[PDB]
Order: C-alpha cells, then structure tokens, then sequence
DNA sequence: AAAGCTATTATTAGCTT
DNA sequence: TAAGCTAATAATAGCTT
C-alpha cells in the first residue's frame, strides 16, 4: 500500500468498510487458490461488524461443516 | 513468485505440500489481519488432501459455528 | 462520492545449499 | 534435503477525480 499499516482496528467506519469489501474479496480469492492448487477442502465464514454474513466454500458448505464435526 | 503460475492442482505430492504450508500460513494470517482491521468474527476449516483439518477462529470456533447455523 | 489508480508493501515460486 | 533466500508477482493503502 502507499503507506505500511499496522493491524488494529480501523476507527472510521468508511474506510473500514471500504478495507473490508476489498480484503474480503483478496481472503476469498487465496482460500480458493489454495483449494485448487492444493486439492483441498476449505470453508471460510465470515460475519461483519454490523453482523451481516459473508462465506465461501470450495464444495457444499454442508460437506465441509459435517466433515469438520464429524472429525 | 520467480514464475507466474497458473491456478490448478499441482501433480507432485512434494510441491504441493510446500506450497499447502505457505499458503496456509498466508491465507490465515489474511484472515487474522481482517478479523483485526474490521472487526469482523471468521471462521476458516481446511482440510488438506491428506485429509488433515487445519482451523482458524477469531474467537472460539464452536461459536462461530453457533452463529452460523442460527443465522441461517 | 464512488469507483478506479498506483506507489508501495506483502506474498510467494522457484533458487540456493 | 529441509530450511532460508530473493526475484518476481500479487495485494492493497491512500491518491485521485
């Protein structure tokens, strides 16, 4: 980035939100990257700060949760 | 990287391995660093070729889950 | 502004031993 | 070789309209 940052939370809800849709949209693209390129299975869930839900699954979310209890 | 590479499976079990364990480590510590910045609850369950589980939670997984099933 | 840009930082693929 | 390196690619923080 222009500037180095340090990992605390953002106080400015627009920037916060404007870093989430993007780093969400980079944390998604390397869970799927890694299922492909590694052939593994992978379930990401993520809530925001006003709750809202956002997930990825490289399968059925349902497969990969089951797995996960059934471990 | 020193080449670009394209995104599909890689063949050998060695490389494949080396690249699973860097970027896992990336991909979680994305994750962690989004949870952070945004304040945000996550979940991440992998589970390699192996069919080894590897886990990150921002908070107790068992809860996210909770979250999850409920808000659905 | 909201959406696109780019200067700079961060990740990582193959190199080195 | 298994662990460290670095050239090169990828992501992204603030810049810009």
């Amino acid at each position: 980035g222009r500037k180095k940052i340090q990992i605390t939370r953002i106080m400015d809800e627009r920037n916060r939100q404007v870093t989430f849709t993007k780093r969400k949209f980079g944390l998604m693209k390397k869970a799927y990257e890694l299922s492909v390129l590694c052939d593994c299975e992978i379930a990401l869930i993520i809530f925001n700060s006003s709750n809202k839900l956002f997930q990825y699954a490289s399968t059925d979310m349902d497969k990969v949760l089951l797995k996960y209890t059934e471990y």
